[PDB]
């Protein structure tokens, strides 16, 4: 927190930001690895993947469903009202994040970019007709499309699968643009997410990290800040406020 990231921050031209499973950890809400991370406790190949949807859409959607329930039921933490603040002072443009959760939403991020899409949407995997949910679904009976007599899935990317090319598409132009892009909560090895912030520096521009651990992004990272995102972004913010308030105008 010295005055040099406070400065890069405080004076960026087109800032953005990606976030991963950490930045909601403070939310009650587990990561997938490390500790006690999702992919530690249960098998992603049993549960995040086309092939295992099909073999037991049961056990995927008994599995998500809880996900759902634990993610609706939880509230925004520090993190996250932070960066919605850094929107609302104009310095963050852009919010791309890895999370299928939508605590950036309702700590009131505007501008949020879902590369792995939502736990709030829910679509057949017949027809491309997708729509959103006030709360989790039962499991079973096992959710069916009304459109066309087939069954739904969550609206999440799973392995193997493509991202929306329109969404990483628009991912990839906000980076390719941002002078300083600030990367928390995320272990940086899946891919293609992980590349974003590559792109920045690679163009010419400054990479802060927020982790408690160092990740594979570490050695090129200008500024990386061992601590929870929720402590770390909160005193971030309000120094940057500060200082843009300090501004003879
Ligand atoms: N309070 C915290 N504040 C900031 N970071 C934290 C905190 N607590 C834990 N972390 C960090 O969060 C990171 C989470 O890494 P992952 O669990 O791999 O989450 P993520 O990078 O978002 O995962 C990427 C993707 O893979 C998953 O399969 C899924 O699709 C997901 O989006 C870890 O590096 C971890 O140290
Ligand atoms: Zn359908």
């Amino acid at each position: 927190m010295d005055e040099k990231l406070l400065k890069t921050i405080a004076e960026s031209k087109y800032l953005v930001a990606l976030t991963g499973a950490g930045v909601s950890a403070e939310s009650g809400i587990p990561t997938f690895r490390g500790k006690d991370g999702l992919w530690n406790r249960y098998r992603p190949e049993e549960l995040a993947n086309p092939q295992a949807f099909a073999k037991d859409p049961e056990k995927v959607w008994k599995w998500y469903a809880w996900r759902m329930e634990k993610v609706f039921n939880a509230q925004p933490n520090k993190a996250h009202q932070a960066f919605a603040e850094l929107e609302r002072l104009g310095v963050l443009k852009c919010l791309i994040t890895q999370n299928v959760d939508d605590l950036h939403e309702r700590a009131g991020s505007r501008n949020v970019i879902h590369l792995h899409g939502s736990l709030r949407v829910v679509r057949c995997t017949s027809c491309n007709n997708s729509f959103e949910v006030e709360s989790a679904p039962k499991i079973p009976p096992l959710p069916k499309c009304d459109k066309c007599g087939s069954l739904l899935r969550p609206g999440v990317v799973w392995f193997g699968e493509m991202l929306p090319p329109d969404v990483l598409d628009r991912a990839m132009r906000e980076v390719e643009r941002a002078d300083v892009i600030i990367v928390a909560g995320t272990s940086a090895v899946v891919q293609p997410a992980a590349s974003l912030p590559l792109i920045v520096k690679q163009r010419g521009g400054a990479i802060i990290e927020i982790n408690p651990d160092e990740t594979p992004l570490t050695p090129i990272a200008d500024y990386s800040l061992r601590g929870k995102a929720g402590e770390v972004m909160d005193e971030l913010v309000r120094h940057v406020r500060k200082a843009l308030s300090l501004k003879l105008n």
